[PDB]
């Protein structure tokens, strides 16, 4: 025999048909880079955006060091002086963030796991409660030194990389630096404990905009249970992977045995407003992003 | 420029120089299926082995059930009777688990990370301490009532298994399950504790056994410093992944930017033999596996 199928259909309209069940009661999203590129932030972490050429200029050892810990530590201005050039000229959240805040607002949203550290999701509405950031976040940044660990707000760490003074503490004069995960950095005790609890409750994954190579995210999929559906939004496909009944197994859209795994292929954006529009949340969602984008808009 | 290059060359012969420098102080070694075969115990995580034949007799509602803990506890038997269709007929560590032996006893091992259920790193003399059960163990048992949580170690669950008595607890007769971990349930925060801290702290990375397709233990490899060299053992290429530098990267054996991952293809045993040849241990390794087998077979 074959475990539940709770998707009648392996399609944008099943996963929408499941969502409006009694089952679906617990979502959670895991989302990356290809939800903010429509808002104006490149993939840092793609080839594509070519960031091996941006760092030249600064002179490093090699170029993996501009992401370690060690470095940054010893020689920060290369970090602070790239933030600069990376900074987003703006903060309007997406459709695809805006979807996520209506899953909040209905009740839907066990948890976002972000790949992101642009502080979106927030802008958005997500609180701290909602969020898992994987690779941390800009939103707030930290006094390097065990002793202290002042915390700082966005507000001053962007006055402080916009006129290119290295970010010090004001209690300490140690380094404060945004509390992104840099390579040599651990992961708080945090996103191992709600992952735990999470993907044993978990009725839905929604993945959108990533491309699930990278850790700890590569891992998250194969935590859900065996009948949970797994929809990715993506412009390609993901997550695919010899082993017994596709066990420990990444996504099976394709082949003859796939169950629970939908892949829908275009922009994150597109996608969201497809499958809110299914849902009968389509007016609910433009209504939402114009309000929403218009109040950030009134305070320019 | 690149970072500092800690093999000589990307072979077993480099691997074996850097083990004998100064900087190889700490050892992780990651270890699979592939540990155990020499010893009489199949991948029952393969294919090859045909576990799918095994089940049809149980009349299960569908092959993956016997994995499943919420299954295991409404319907026990199917899973100890194949737990004894599959008791191993003995424990006699490997030449591969008689090196990792070797490495403690030296100092070397940080921990060893077993994807394996079958004890035989405890039979071979690592201790609690060493290890990091990825998948649980047999080696210890417990109630499955929360307000209980007696423990049953190996040698009453053996005579339970083979009896064909479903085990129950002699405190309050709920289920005695096996401390292996079941699809539903979780990790103890040791496996996380113990991994955030090693990963940051290892030099030599031996992956030894394993296809690393299975999570967590796909998800380890990544973790370690971007410099630690890491040495496959296995019988095919394994851990191989479009990434900046290749971060967020698999294993990098083959491409023209390879500069720390070897793979030696063959059987753990012969491998571990010819690397403990190259650190003038082989007599030492020789030595120790004929006394310890001995021991074994002296109290059959
Ligand atoms: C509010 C605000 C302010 C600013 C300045 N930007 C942004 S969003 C735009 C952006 O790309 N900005 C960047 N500013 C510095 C960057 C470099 C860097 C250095 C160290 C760790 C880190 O992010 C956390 C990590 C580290 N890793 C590891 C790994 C894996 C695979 C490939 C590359 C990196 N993934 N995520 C990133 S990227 N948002
Ligand atoms: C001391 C002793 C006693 C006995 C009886 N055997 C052994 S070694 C031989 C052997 O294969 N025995 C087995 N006895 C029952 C088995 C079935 C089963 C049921 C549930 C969880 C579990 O192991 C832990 C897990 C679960 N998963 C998940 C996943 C991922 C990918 C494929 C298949 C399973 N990986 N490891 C295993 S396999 N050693
Ligand atoms: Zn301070
Ligand atoms: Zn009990």
């Amino acid at each position: 025999g074959h475990m539940e199928r709770l998707l009648d259909e392996l399609t944008l309209e099943g996963v929408a048909r499941y969502m409006q069940s009694e089952r679906c009661r617990r979502v959670i999203c895991l989302v990356g880079a290809g939800i903010s590129t429509s808002a104006g932030i490149p993939d840092f972490r793609s080839p594509s955006t070519g960031l091996y050429d941006n760092l030249e200029k600064y002179h490093l050892p090699y170029p993996e060091a501009i992401f370690e810990i060690s470095y940054f530590k010893k020689h920060p201005e290369p970090f602070f002086a790239l933030a600069k050039e990376l900074y987003p000229g703006q903060f309007k959240p997406t459709i695809c963030h805006y979807f996520m805040r209506l899953l909040k607002d209905k009740g839907l949203l066990l948890r976002c796991y972000t790949q992101n550290i642009d502080t979106l999701e927030r802008i958005a509405g997500l609180e701290q409660e909602d969020l898992v950031e994987a690779h941390g976040t800009f939103y707030t940044s930290h006094c390097v030194s065990a002793s202290c660990r002042h915390e700082y707000p966005l507000s001053w760490m962007k006055e402080k990389i916009f006129s290119e003074v290295t970010p010090k503490c004001e209690d300490c004069q140690s380094l404060v630096k945004p509390d992104i995960v840099f390579f040599g950095e651990s992961l708080p005790a945090r996103f191992f404990s709600c992952m735990q609890s999470d993907f044993l409750k978990v009725d839905l994954l929604l993945v959108m905009g990533t491309s699930l190579q990278v850790q700890p995210f590569a891992s998250l999929i194969s935590k859900a249970p065996l009948s949970t559906p797994r929809l990715l939004i993506n412009k390609e496909k993901a997550g695919q992977s010899g082993m017994i009944m596709g066990l420990g197994g990444g996504m099976d859209f394709d082949s003859k045995k796939a169950y629970r795994d939908v892949a829908w292929l275009g922009e994150c954006d597109q996608g969201c407003l497809a499958l809110a529009e299914l849902l009968g949340w389509k007016k609910e969602l433009e209504d939402l992003v114009r309000r929403e984008h218009a109040s950030i808009d009134a305070q320019s």
